[PDB]
């Protein structure tokens, strides 16, 4: 089967603009998609070729002087597939134009610093696609859910993300942010399924099952963060996830979309070509 | 699916008998296929060497010491960065480790050669791959030549100590050098010129490699006469056909972790209980 793209932008019908709920989206939904999972996976193989050349101009042009850069942020709830998707994006790319880093529990080292410290470490470099798995906004998500930060701190942290967001932005970094949004019963499919497939019980974690009591509390704080954190210049999207074909097609057409926005292009020769050519001719 | 009729690690591999200049680059050592069927084999490696990676990976997390480091040295314009790319994309990259070593910085000049390769070894459970290495100490633009063959010959014994050392904690090592005929260099530079698109990737640098090519394949040679250990072979893979050497490397990669026996981890629980658990929550 053939490539059925988008009929709709995903920067337009994921965004999170001002009219946005998270009660109004449906995990379920392929939204701006009109075609079926075989012509995603299909899509998908295409999308991986235009990533390719689009990131390897970024780099290339970045090597020439060009000061922009892309930084892909993901956060979604255990099993909706970060690891997957980052796996698959990257994967996509030359690794040698690529900066991930999986954000884990902060060192204490890292405790005793503001909780940006970490994270500004790791901003991609000029021509570079940085991915965050996990970022910056764990500390305004687990930390309210579990009573961890005031009111107050919380409030502080949205401005600095922002603050953050806004110097990057400044700098030359495209930030495409994105949530993976999974109903709580996909979830449960989900671990269920890591159970009953021996190949992935050394996956499982109990502390996933610890966590779905606060389900409800980590769905607000995902909302409340869009409400305080989703701006002009690096707005959130919210891509339903239960199906893993469509989100990954969501997230590369985020992504080859930002970096269309860039209006990247191969550099030219810094050295005459006709005559090089006859050196190496000679060579 | 055309697999290899021999082994890559039987036919590729650097013994006693073996001399570079028998090597031909055009060839495609223990394989019978031809462009089409290696492409194929590649898309069945790939999806092998995921399932392998992700089992290695999965011992490590259970305590297993297990781990693999990819060597791969190669001539500019060799395929090494597009066959660094192709493997490492076939895993999932939280599992994988990718240096690209460049130019020593000053601080690093200031240490032992093998101090900054040390700091980026693998990790239990993490497949390592070195896109350059500690060889390119022993090649010709760090050697101030044989004035001081002393120091070389205690650099290839390093090399060998390090990489005994590597394998007594549990690494395997799998040493690759691509190797291209200088015609087919001179075809892939000209290439670069020919096509804007690569015009910013071309490198004046490669030319002076030109003319140094015999040399290098030297110091390559001597190279391998000695530090192709039993517990660190060499392979030396033609790379003129570019789909043969990506078919060899992960060949010689799949065969290595199969070697390591690696299965999926059990569970150290009662999976019905957590089940039920999971079933009411």
């Amino acid at each position: 089967v053939a490539a059925v793209e988008f009929a709709k932008s995903p920067a337009e019908v994921l965004r999170v603009g001002s009219g946005f709920s998270l009660a109004g989206v449906d995990p379920e939904s392929t939204p701006g998609y009109t075609g079926v999972k075989a012509d995603g996976k299909a899509l998908l193989a295409a999308q991986d070729a235009r990533l390719a050349e689009l990131q390897e101009k970024l780099f290339a042009e970045g090597k020439f002087g060009n000061p922009k850069r892309l930084l892909l942020i993901l956060q979604a709830m255990d099993t909706a597939g970060k690891g997957g998707i980052v796996s698959h994006v990257v994967g996509a790319m030359d690794p040698q134009g690529v900066q991930l880093t999986a954000f884990k529990a902060p060192t204490d080292e890292e405790k005793s610093h503001d909780f940006l410290w970490r994270i500004e470490k790791q901003v991609p470099a000029a021509g570079m696609v940085g991915v965050f798995d996990r970022s910056q906004y764990e500390d305004v998500l687990i930390h309210r859910v579990h009573g961890w930060a005031d009111a107050a701190e919380l409030e502080r942290r949205y401005a600095a993300i922002n603050d953050f967001e806004s110097r990057l932005t400044e700098q030359g970094t495209t930030i495409v942010k994105v949530m993976l949004n999974i109903s709580k019963d996909e979830q449960k499919k989900r671990l269920i399924a890591r159970l009953d497939d021996p190949s992935k019980h050394w996956k499982y974690s109990r502390g996933d099952l610890a966590e779905r009591a606060y389900w409800d509390d980590y769905m607000d704080a995902y909302s409340v963060a869009f409400e305080k954190t989703s701006t002009e210049i690096a707005p959130w999207h919210v891509v339903p996830a239960n199906k893993k074909w469509y989100a990954r097609i969501a997230v590369q057409q985020l992504l080859l979309d930002a970096l269309g926005g860039l209006q990247l292009d191969w550099p030219k020769a810094d050295f005459d070509v006709a005559a090089e050519r006859a050196l190496v001719v000679e060579s």
